[PDB]
């Protein structure tokens, strides 16, 4: 494992990571579906 998700579509649950060919759902407003640290990165 060497990469991590960056975006997640709220309509279908699909994900992307800022690498390779960009998704079709990405091509409208990137800020709407970005993944964010809603909880600390020190949790399991």
């Amino acid at each position: 494992m060497s990469t991590v998700p960056k975006y997640r579509d709220p309509a279908t649950g699909k994900t992307w990571s800022g690498r390779g060919r960009q998704p079709a759902w990405l091509g409208n407003d990137p800020a709407a579906f970005l993944i964010q640290p809603d909880l600390p990165a020190i949790l399991e």
